[PDB]
C-alpha cells in the first residue's frame, strides 16, 4: 500500500517521489514518458537478463561434473580446454579490431594517474574523493609511514620539525627527479621568478632554468613575487605554493609552504562492492548523494563540507586559464546477478538492480552534463558507468544494448552512455578480446579487478581440489598471465590515447611506505591508472606516474602477447603442502576477516571498513575480499583440509575480537556470547558454509537477505 502503479510495476514511493522531485527536474523529460520507458525496458530485457544468469548456472554446472568425472593426478589441459569450447566457455577470438569509442574527456583518454573508489551512499567520503583532485604532498609524506618515524623524527601532538624537514627533503628530491633544473638541485633554490614567461630559480651563487621549461605551466599572483608555481610532468600537475609568513614557509629556504599534486584524475563512486544497499531507501540515500555531485550541491555535516571550485593560473605568457578542480567522476553500477524490491511486478516479483541502476544512475548523470557555476563533470558529453561481475561477451553485449534502451527513454544521443568494464571473473579474462569488441564503441575503460576474480577463480574450479592460501594467490601463475594478457588486449584494441588500461586496488590503507615502494609495478607494466583507497593514498601514487612514463611504456608493450590460453587456464590447486599451526592461521585470518566486515554490514548497513587481520594489518574489506575468503575457506571445507568443527571454533573465537575492536561505537552489538541470536554472525557463518552453493561464490544474496531480516527485528 506503500507503493505507485506504473504499468506492470509497483514502484516503491520514496524512489517514485525522489525520481519525480529531485531527480527529473531541469533534465527536460517528461515524467509520463520516463515512467512509461522503465515500464517497457524492465519488461523487454528482463528475459535476457534472466536467460544470462541461467547460462552462467548450466556452464559452473557442466565444469562441476567434468571434474568430479576424473580421477587423473593433473589437469589435462589439452582435454580441459577443448571441453571449454565444446559448452561455449571458451569462445572464438575475434580478429584484431580498434575501438571507436568518442567524445571522451582527456582524464580517461590521455592522463596517466590515480583512480579512486568510494562509497557512494557516504557523503562526506564522497565529497573528499571528489575534491582529491589535488592534494597535499606534505600532509601525505608527514602523516603517514613514508618518512619513518625513527628516533628524532616521530609524529607527536605538535609539529616536529626534524620530521618536516623530511618531508621537504623528500619532495625537494621528488622536484628533481620530475621537473630537473637545468643546473643544481631545488633543495638549494632560494626564490623564484617569472621573466619573459620563463621561470627562474633562485640558486645561492647563481640563477637557472628548467633543463625542460615545457614544464613550466602557470603561477598565482604576480610575476616578479608569485604565490605559487605551476608544473606539469608526464601530463600531470604539481604546484608549488610560496609563502615565507606560513608555519613551514618560514622554515624554508625559499619560502616553501607545501607541494601540491594532481592526484584523484578520476574518481569511481561506487553503488556496488563499497556499499551495503538493500532496499528503496538506501538506494534513494544513493541517488540523492550522486545528484547532488552532478548538480553540484552536495554538502555534508561534519560544520559543512563543500565541493571544490576549479582552480585559476596565469599562464606563463599571461593569459588567466583554468584547471579543473574536481575529480572527473565515473558512477559503479551494480552487476547483472540481484534484484531488489525497490520495484515489484504485479506478482509481487523483484525488479533487476542492474536494470534500475541504468535507468536512473544515466538520468540523475544527464545534470552532470549542464551548469550547476559551470558544468560539473564531462565537458566532453559522455557519462561514464563501471559495470562490474560480467561473464563473457554476451553479458557486454546485453549491458551496451541496456545502455542503448536507457539512452531512447532518457532523450540522450546513443553512446552517451560509456562502460568501464571490469575484468573480475574467468569467462571474461577467457574471452577478453571479444568482450571489448561487442563495446567498441562505449568502451572507455578496461581494470583488473583482481580480488572478484580470485574469488571466480576458487568458485569455477571448486570441485577440482584444494586451493592454496590466499596469501599465495597473488603470485600464482593464472593471476600474473590474468594481468600481463588484460594489458596486452587492451593495448592491441587501440586503447593507447584512446581508453584507461586499470589495475586493482591497494587495500592496506595505512601501509602508505609499503605503497610507494610495490605499487609502482601497475604503471610498469603499462597500466595508465589504478585503484586507492583513499586521498592520501591518491597523492602518493601520483609519485609513480612521474616517475614512470607510462606512454612509453605502452608503445614498448605493443604487439607482444605474453600470456597463453594455457597459462589464464592454470587453476591454482595446492600441491600434496600445511603444517597443521599453517592451516588453522588462514581459518582465523579468513574467519577474522570475514566477520569484522560482515558485522557492519549487517547491523549497520556498511559496505566498507577497515578490518584488522590476524596480523594487526588495517585492510579495507569490502564484497570482494570477503568473496574470495569466503570462497576459500568453503573449498577447504569441500576438500577435507578443515572441519566444520574447525569452523565453526574459529568464528566464536574470532567474533569476541571483533567485538572487542567495535566496543566504542553506540550502534554495535556484541555477537558474542549469545552467536545464534546475532544476524551478523548467523550471516557470517552463513557465508562459508553455503558459499559452495552460492552463484559463482557471490556474497550479495545472503548479505541482502541478512540485512533485510536485520532491519525487519530492527523495527519490531
Ligand atoms: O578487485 C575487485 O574485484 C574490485 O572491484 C575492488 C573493490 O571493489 C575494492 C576492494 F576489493 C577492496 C577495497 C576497496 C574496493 F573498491
Ligand atoms: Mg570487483
Ligand atoms: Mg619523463
Ligand atoms: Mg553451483
Amino acid at each position: 500500500t506503500d507503493r505507485v502503479s506504473v504499468g506492470n510495476l509497483r514502484i516503491a514511493r520514496v524512489l517514485y517521489d525522489f525520481v519525480n522531485n529531485e531527480a527529473l527536474p531541469g533534465t527536460d523529460i517528461d515524467p509520463d514518458s520516463f515512467w512509461a520507458g522503465v515500464d517497457k525496458v524492465v519488461a523487454d530485457l528482463t528475459p535476457q537478463n534472466q536467460a544470462l544468469l541461467n547460462a552462467r548456472d548450466e556452464l559452473q554446472a557442466q565444469i562441476d561434473k567434468w571434474h568430479r568425472r576424473r580421477v587423473i593426478e593433473p589437469i589435462d589441459m589439452d582435454a580441459y580446454r577443448q571441453f571449454l569450447t565444446e559448452i561455449g566457455y571458451l569462445l572464438p577470438e575475434p580478429d584484431d579490431f580498434t575501438i571507436t569509442t568518442s567524445g571522451v574527456d582527456a582524464e580517461i583518454t590521455t592522463t596517466a594517474g590515480p583512480q579512486l573508489v568510494v562509497p557512494v551512499l557516504n557523503a562526506r567520503f564522497a565529497l573528499n574523493a571528489a575534491n582529491a583532485r589535488w592534494g597535499s604532498l606534505y600532509d601525505a609524506l608527514y602523516g603517514t609511514d613514508v618518512i619513518p618515524e625513527t628516533d628524532g623524527a616521530e609524529k607527536g601532538p605538535t609539529y616536529n620539525k626534524v620530521r618536516g624537514d623530511k618531508v621537504i627533503a623528500y619532495a625537494r628530491k621528488f622536484l628533481d627527479d620530475s621537473v630537473p633544473l637545468s643546473s643544481g638541485s631545488f633543495g638549494d633554490a632560494t626564490g623564484f621568478t617569472v621573466q619573459d614567461g620563463q621561470l627562474v630559480v633562485a640558486l645561492p651563487d647563481k640563477s637557472t632554468g628548467l633543463a625542460n621549461p615545457g614544464q613550466f605551466a602557470g603561477y598565482t599572483g604576480a610575476a616578479e613575487s608569485p604565490t605559487s608555481v605551476l608544473l606539469i610532468n608526464h601530463g600531470l600537475h604539481i604546484e608549488i605554493l610560496i609563502d615565507p609568513e606560513s608555519q613551514v614557509g618560514t622554515t624554508d629556504r625559499a619560502g616553501v609552504k607545501d607541494v601540491i599534486l594532481e592526484s584523484a584524475i578520476t574518481t569511481i563512486m561506487d553503488f556496488e562492492d563499497s556499499v551495503a544497499a538493500v532496499d528503496a531507501a538506501d538506494k534513494v540515500l544513493g541517488y540523492r548523494n550522486w545528484l547532488g555531485l552532478n548538480k553540484g550541491d552536495l554538502a555534508a555535516a561534519v560544520f559543512l563540507r563543500v565541493l571544490n571550485r576549479d582552480r585559476n593560473y596565469t599562464a606563463p605568457g599571461g593569459g588567466q586559464f583554468t584547471l579543473p578542480g574536481r575529480s572527473l567522476m565515473f558512477v559503479r553500477n551494480v552487476g547483472h546477478l540481484m534484484t531488489n524490491d525497490a520495484i515489484v511486478d504485479t506478482d509481487g516479483s523483484e525488479v533487476f538492480e542492474g536494470i534500475m541502476d541504468a535507468l536512473f544512475t544515466g538520468l540523475i548523470a544527464i545534470h552532470g552534463l549542464k551548469a550547476s557555476g559551470p558544468l560539473i563533470n564531462s565537458r566532453t558529453g559522455s557519462i561514464y558507468i563501471v559495470k562490474p561481475k560480467m561473464h563473457g561477451p554476451a553479458e557486454v553485449a546485453f549491458t551496451c544494448e541496456l545502455f542503448s534502451r536507457v539512452e531512447d527513454v532518457l532523450g540522450l544521443p546513443q553512446n552517451t552512455m560509456k562502460i568501464g568494464i571490469m575484468d573480475e571473473e574467468r569467462r571474461t579474462t577467457v574471452n577478453l578480446k571479444a568482450c571489448i569488441k561487442a563495446a567498441a564503441d562505449r568502451v572507455v575503460f578496461i581494470n583488473t579487478g583482481f580480488l572478484d576474480r580470485t574469488g571466480d577463480e576458487i568458485h569455477t574450479s571448486m570441485e577440482a581440489g584444494p586451493m592454496v592460501r590466499k596469501g599465495t594467490m597473488k603470485s600464482q601463475p593464472w593471476i600474473l598471465a590474468y594481468e600481463d594478457h588484460n594489458v596486452d588486449a587492451g593495448l592491441a584494441a587501440g586503447f593507447s590515447g584512446r581508453a584507461q588500461v586499470g589495475k586493482g586496488m591497494w587495500t592496506m590503507t595505512e601501509l602508505m611506505a609499503d605503497m610507494v615502494e610495490t605499487k609502482i609495478a601497475q604503471p610498469r607494466a603499462g597500466a595508465s591508472t589504478a585503484w586507492v583507497p583513499s586521498p592520501t593514498a591518491a597523492t602518493l601514487h601520483a609519485l609513480h606516474y612521474h616517475q614512470v612514463d607510462v606512454a612509453a611504456v605502452q608503445q614498448g608493450l605493443a604487439g607482444k602477447r605474453r600470456a597463453t590460453i594455457e597459462q589464464l587456464l592454470t587453476i591454482p590447486l595446492a600441491k600434496e603442502a600445511w603444517a597443521p599451526d599453517e592451516i588453522r592461521e588462514e581459518v582465523d585470518n579468513n574467519c577474522q576477516s570475514i566477520l569484522g566486515y560482515v558485522v557492519r554490514w549487517v547491523d549497520q548497513g556498511v559496505g566498507a571498513s577497515k578490518v584488522p587481520d590476524i596480523h594487526d594489518v588495517a585492510l579495507m574489506e569490502d564484497r570482494a575480499t570477503l568473496r574470495i575468503s569466503s570462497q576459500l575457506l568453503a573449498n577447504w571445507l569441500r576438500h577435507g583440509v578443515i572441519t566444520s568443527a574447525d569452523v565453526r571454533a574459529s568464528l566464536e573465537r574470532m567474533a569476541p575480537l571483533v567485538d572487542r575492536q567495535n566496543a566504542g561505537d553506540v550502534a554495535y552489538r556484541p555477537m558474542a556470547p549469545n552467536f545464534d541470536d546475532s544476524i551478523a554472525f548467523l550471516a557470517a557463518q552463513e557465508l562459508i558454509l553455503s558459499g559452495a552453493q552460492q552463484p559463482n561464490g557471490y556474497t550479495e544474496p545472503i548479505l541482502h537477505r541478512r540485512r533485510r531480516e536485520f532491519k525487519a527485528r530492527a523495527a519490531e
